[PDB]
């Protein structure tokens, strides 16, 4: 690739991007605050739920209009992402019930579910120019990190998890062929195509991958701003810092995945630089959307900034991990996305 950890290497297949032993250690003994009994997962029988079936063929997502970019919507639109959506919650949903339960039920139930869409060469065909090139970046990484956090267990088909695990592969190592163009070459999806290929390079143990993935961080870092806005983000018009906080979840998500392998890509910078630069911006144009002004003249959606929203939680993570303060009060009600783990709130706030 050609970049600082072009050499990287998968140290442990088992790590997962969060210490799983350590975590359930402390949901199930230590005193948990509202916020964390308020996060954590519902106990429900997996064993006799059936879940969402594998689009037969080709995966076709239908555009959401019958003509343009507005007006009239396509009935065929809402079905098929709906049942993307469902199989992103319920994967995510059975890798935090793991986490905090540490019963192997909830891992045969994914497995179970994963087996399906492996046998069924799912995430595989489709139009690389199309909607669903993007559609299996996110996919593919919310089944993957729900996975990680059972490499290790032992109560589990070791033949199915393997299949899956060979699948996962299969579609990342497809996913991220596609160079993509002047934007998604380089903007947030190279980073949300890089969280994919990392955690997948993880748990299969492929080096190539892997490296491929930490190299998207890189990128990310020699595409930021004097004042850490994200050079491609700003091109957005009304939704400028929508996208400035979007890319800083699958950029998250990189960091901590590789910091279990044993490296710090936080600690990379480019001309000084860093992911902090960026996490500093986010904070200062939401006290101050008169900073965006020198990009874009529009007014900001602010959808994503407001507490629960799962575009937030990606600071769960970053605070946790560097300690400094939620200077603008969000971290208040649990926060869950499946795109990055589930519930970063389970997984990683400390009290």
């Amino acid at each position: 690739g050609s970049h600082p950890f072009d050499q990287a290497v998968v140290k442990d297949p088992t790590a997962s991007y969060v210490d799983v032993k350590a975590r359930r250690t402390f949901l199930q003994s230590g005193q948990l605050d509202d916020r964390l009994k308020a996060a954590l997962p519902k106990e429900y029988d997996c064993t006799t739920e059936a879940t969402p079936n594998p689009q037969q063929g080709e995966m076709v997502i239908p555009r959401r209009y019958l003509s343009g970019n507005h007006g009239p919507v396509n009935p065929d639109y809402e079905p098929v992402v709906t049942l993307y959506r469902d199989f992103e919650k319920i994967s995510a949903t059975l890798g935090n019930l793991y986490v905090a339960t540490g019963k192997p039920v909830y891992a045969t139930c994914l497995l179970n579910m994963l087996d399906k869409w492996a046998k069924a060469d799912a995430l595989l065909n489709y139009d690389p120019k199309s909607q669903s090139w993007y559609q299996v970046e996110w996919s593919a990484a919310t089944a993957a990190f729900a996975l990680s956090t059972m490499m290790a267990e032992p109560n589990v088909d070791t033949a199915q998890r393997e299949r899956v695990v060979k699948w996962l592969n299969r579609v990342a190592r497809h996913q991220t062929s596609f160079p993509g163009g002047d934007t998604s070459c380089c903007n947030n999806h190279s980073y949300w195509r890089g969280q994919e290929a990392t955690i997948i390079g993880v748990i299969s143990k492929d080096d190539e991958l892997f490296r491929w993935g930490l190299g998207r961080y890189v990128q990310a870092m020699g595409l930021i701003n004097e004042d850490g806005s994200f050079v491609h983000e700003m091109t957005r018009h009304e939704q400028s810092l929508h996208y400035q906080n979007y890319a800083m979840l699958p950029l998250t998500m990189i960091a901590e995945t590789a910091s279990r392998q044993g490296i710090d890509l936080y600690a990379y910078k480019e001309n000084g630089r860093d992911i902090h630069s960026a996490r500093k911006f986010v904070f200062a144009a939401v006290k101050n959307p008169d900073l965006i002004k020198k990009y874009a003249s529009e007014p900001q959606d602010t959808r994503a900034f407001k507490p629960g929203r799962g575009d937030l939680n990606w600071i769960e993570y970053q605070r946790a991990r560097f300690g400094f303060a939620d200077e603008l009060g969000f971290m208040t009600v649990p926060i869950f996305d499946p795109r990055t783990g589930g519930s970063a709130t389970l997984l990683a706030y400390k009290p």
